[PDB]
């Protein structure tokens, strides 16, 4: 019958979080076939030694990612759906469809919060240039990203009718003693990461990728890449405080 189906690219930043893949890989396929989501994982492996950028990584996977992905989901590791009526579909001309809503997300609750899982096309993502490239460690990439949404006059869209709430929607499996947050600030970080960023983005990133890997998982087919992040410490010394 020849129809065509919306294929999405499910880029995983990643760095030092083995023991969780091996959660993710088996759930999400599962979880994706279900709801007969058309997928492939990219696990975007931070190879380089600065601290870690899931922003840029996400920037370089959508780079790699083939144009046959329509639209992308930028998803955490640690964070698994436990409510199938989350549908991980092609988001609507509105702009980006955030599936892990600040109603239903177990840590994070303010209005704005877009991070966890978020669902973009292609075309919108480009349409806002990416992410921004300035966030080295942990925080306020999204949040930044959030800005991006609306200058390109887009609106987030959640899914509506969930019953589960805050405590039953996601397993946040994330204990902040055993991965870290990379919370520390030098140079003038704070002040920077806190302002919007015109500058950089999908158009600008600078990266190698060192190489290709193609893993199964218990038969299920995953990419790697590892990747190697330049950082300028002209403009982003905060990439490495040590
Ligand atoms: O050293 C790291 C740090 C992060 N990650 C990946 O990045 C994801 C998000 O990082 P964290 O889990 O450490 O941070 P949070 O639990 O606070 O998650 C929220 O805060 C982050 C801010 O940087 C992101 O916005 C993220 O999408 C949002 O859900 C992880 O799940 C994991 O996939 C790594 O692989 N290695
Ligand atoms: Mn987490």
């Amino acid at each position: 019958d020849g129809a065509s189906v919306h294929k999405m690219a499910l880029l995983v930043p990643f760095r030092d979080r083995f023991e969780e893949l091996l959660q993710f890989v088996p759930h999400m396929t599962a979880f994706l076939k279900r709801q007969g989501v058309a997928h492939h994982i990219f696990v975007l492996n931070q190879v380089d030694r600065f601290r870690f950028n899931r922003a840029s990584l996400i920037n370089v996977g959508f780079q790699f990612a083939s144009d046959v992905y329509d639209y992308i989901a930028m998803h955490d590791v640690d964070l698994l759906p436990l409510n199938d009526n989350l549908l991980y579909e092609y988001p609507s001309s509105l702009g980006p469809l955030h599936i892990a809503g600040p109603k239903l997300h177990p840590k994070y609750h303010y209005d704005n919060f877009v991070g966890g899982i978020l669902l973009v096309r292609r075309e919108h993502f480009k349409q806002m240039n990416g992410m921004s490239n300035q966030y080295w460690g942990w925080g306020l990439e999204n949040d930044e990203f959030f800005v991006r949404i609306r200058d390109a006059g887009l609106q987030v869209t959640r899914p509506q009718n969930i019953k589960t709430g805050t405590n039953d929607t996601f397993s946040h499996i994330h204990n902040r003693y055993h991965r870290k947050r990379d919370t520390q600030k030098c140079f003038n970080q704070k002040e920077m990461t806190r302002k919007r960023d015109h500058k950089t983005g999908l158009d600008n990133v600078k990266y190698k990728i060192l190489k290709v890997h193609e893993m199964l998982i218990d038969q299920v087919p995953v990419t790697i890449l590892n990747i190697l992040l330049d950082c300028d410490v002209n403009k982003t010394p905060w990439c490495d405080c040590s």
